[PDB]
DNA sequence: TTAATTTATAAAATT
DNA sequence: AAATTTTATAAATTA
């Protein structure tokens, strides 16, 4: 602006041209998009620039800094600027992040907690291979999210939102409510997959086992008012805090890893998180730029592959439906797997994957090579019957 | 050492 | 009809 130039008077003469530069770069990018003040900063364009650009992205903290003063120094709203640096702060914690490290963990647990002979394993919870799902769908639901414990529980599955998008070839699970993300199905790791994990666990959940384990039944999707993702003791609310903060350490003692509550009961700030928002397109999904959800669920985005074989009801609310679709085509992908490194697992017990042809297709082509989960297999305290 | 936050123990209430 | 989440309560670890 004409009147904007007087302003960069006041500011050491280098750290003025820095942002003249960093000014001229930005509007002349922006000269590359449809579309006069205050309105050129918003942070999905500074969000943009920034994520697009390789030379930026390295090195995000003068640009942002640059951002924070042009908008402060136009007329903009002091805790709106400052929610902008909230969000810009934010992009860097995610760009700048190394997931390498803190990844094993996810690993060395998804695995323990899948295999269902766990013999080292003296402690009173994890009988069934459904106490041991549901921590571990919550585990990695966390890990993938980072979100707050108690908004874990605020969450109703009726409030979930199936991602269907095979122009763009995207799929996944997203709550634009009051906690703010999005799930994807990582095919490449099921194990490490909360959304295959959730398919299993939800299997056993709904349609239960026959003769073993009571499904809850598919028709309370209706008559309940709030659809906890993980069910306690009752049907519609989630377990309780001091029980899961029990079934944790447990795990961890087993799998020798040291455990920190403060890291999966709250949030985790030296880690990533999904900006704040008060159905998709190309660039980006809920409210939220791909990037972000790609780089959280740390998997490229991939269409939902179609399977013709139904485990979960093809009869349903229209609601939830697309949801449980989404699921079946994750399990129904994924369980030739299952089977061929846990063969004894509860799921396998139900006579309806019993049959002629469920058994015809368990035992048909993988999912992918054996030899590529070779080294997560190596990660489990309990070699099963076959040691590969 | 306190505060407060994590765990370990004792009736109890569902499932 | 048994057992383990839940209440509840007290002990104890961390800063």
């Amino acid at each position: 602006m004409s009147k904007l130039d007087s302003l960069l008077k006041e500011l050491p003469t280098r750290t003025a041209h820095l942002y003249r530069s960093i000014w001229h770069k930005y509007t002349e990018w922006l000269k590359t998009m449809p579309d006069d003040l205050k309105l050129f900063l918003s942070q999905k364009y500074i969000v943009k620039y920034i994520a697009s650009h390789d030379d930026i992205a390295k090195d995000p903290l003068p640009t942002c800094d640059a951002m924070i003063w042009f908008s402060r120094a136009l007329d903009i709203e002091n805790n709106d600027v400052l929610v902008l640096q909230q969000r810009l702060y934010g992009l860097v914690k995610l760009l700048e992040f190394d997931y390498s490290n803190v990844i094993a963990i996810l690993q060395k647990i998804s695995i323990n907690l899948w295999n269902p002979s766990t013999d080292s394993l003296q402690s009173k919870h994890f009988k069934t291979c459904q106490d041991k799902l549901k921590l571990l769908l919550d585990f990695q639901w966390k890990f993938n999210t980072n979100v707050s414990f108690e908004d874990r529980t605020t969450v109703s599955l009726k409030d979930l939102q199936c991602i269907l998008d095979d122009e763009n070839g995207k799929c996944g699970l997203a709550h634009s409510s009051k906690p703010n993300f999005v799930l994807v199905p990582n095919f490449q790791s099921p194990f490490t997959c909360p959304i295959f994990t959730m398919a299993v666990y939800y299997y056993l959940r709904f349609h239960g086992v026959k003769k073993y384990y009571k499904g809850d039944g598919y028709q309370i999707l209706s008559q309940l008012e709030h659809i906890p993702i993980i069910r306690g003791k009752s049907l519609d609310q989630y377990p309780r805090e001091l029980t899961l903060g029990n079934w944790y350490p447990t795990i961890f003692k087993y799998c020798q890893l040291p455990y920190t509550k403060k890291h999966w009961f709250q949030v985790n700030q030296e880690w990533p998180q999904f900006p704040d928002f008060s159905e998709s397109d190309s660039e980006n999904t809920i409210g939220i730029p791909d990037f972000y959800i790609e780089k959280m669920n740390r998997t490229k985005l991939q269409p939902c592959p179609q399977v013709h074989v139904h485990l979960f009801p093809t009869d349903l609310p229209p609601d939830i439906q697309a949801v449980f679709d989404l699921l079946n085509s994750v399990l129904v992908t994924s369980l030739p797997l299952l089977y061929r490194v846990f063969p004894t697992h509860d799921i396998f017990l139900d006579p309806s994957l019993k049959t002629p042809q469920n058994i015809a297709f368990l035992t048909g082509t993988l999912p992918l090579d054996i030899e590529s989960q070779e080294h997560l297999l190596a990660q489990l305290i309990d070699k099963t019957g076959t040691v590969s």
